[PDB]
């Protein structure tokens, strides 16, 4: 695998979004991975619907939190609409998939990256964007304005984001807190520290969609 990967440069990453006050990180994270795998397989970059996952994944808890793996399982079984057909409202409402017509895209499955293994995560990122979790509760993470982030932070993961690249000393993450946070909405988190949990617990629970 290469020394530097940035899926933004390959045209596989859409603009940065803002989840607002709703605890819908899990849905945003999952959608970044769908947007990426569809571009990689078909050549087209489209935006897909976070709102539909919020409304329709009844295993998750809407704006009170959820699970990227369940959102990805839902897309493998049912499918997902375009963001413009089912736009983000920031509040959970009723599942409107059927009234909005045929799904726009569908995946074939979900896979978990081996946990607590930096190399396994880099290999996955080299193939496509990946859904990852980290601890975002600490003030240092919240006030991050740029640079390679080393903490402080513990490993009490509470926020789902997406890994879209890496370099020699960092992993590149797309967050869903708008373009004014971090590096135009992104954060570079240090890698290679030998902490098996990863900085801020980054290697705890990572998933990606499968599409043939």
């Amino acid at each position: 695998i290469p020394e530097y990967v940035d899926w933004r440069q390959k045209g596989a990453v859409t603009p940065v979004k803002n989840q607002g006050s709703c605890g819908s990180c899990w849905a945003f994270s999952a959608v970044v991975t769908i947007e990426g795998i569809i571009k990689i397989r078909t050549g087209n970059l489209n935006e897909y619907s976070e709102q539909e996952l919020l409304d329709c994944d009844r295993r998750s808890y809407g704006c009170n939190g959820g699970y990227p793996w369940s959102a990805l399982q839902l897309v493998a079984q049912y499918g997902i609409h375009y963001r413009n057909t089912y736009p983000y409202e920031g509040v959970q409402r009723y599942c409107r998939s059927r009234e909005k017509g045929p799904y726009a895209a569908k995946t074939d499955g979900v896979r978990q990256v081996q946990p607590y293994n930096e190399g396994a995560l880099l290999y996955s990122i080299a193939n496509q964007p990946v859904s990852v979790v980290l601890e975002a509760a600490g003030k240092d993470f919240q006030l991050y304005r740029g640079g390679i982030f080393v903490g402080p932070c513990g490993n009490k993961v509470d926020h789902a984001v997406a890994a879209v690249g890496y370099g020699p000393n960092y992993i590149l993450i797309k967050n869903s807190w708008g373009t004014g946070w971090g590096e135009n909405g992104y954060i570079r988190i240090k890698r290679g520290t030998g902490n098996s949990y990863g900085v801020c617990g980054l290697y705890t629970s990572s998933f990606y969609p499968v599409k043939n």
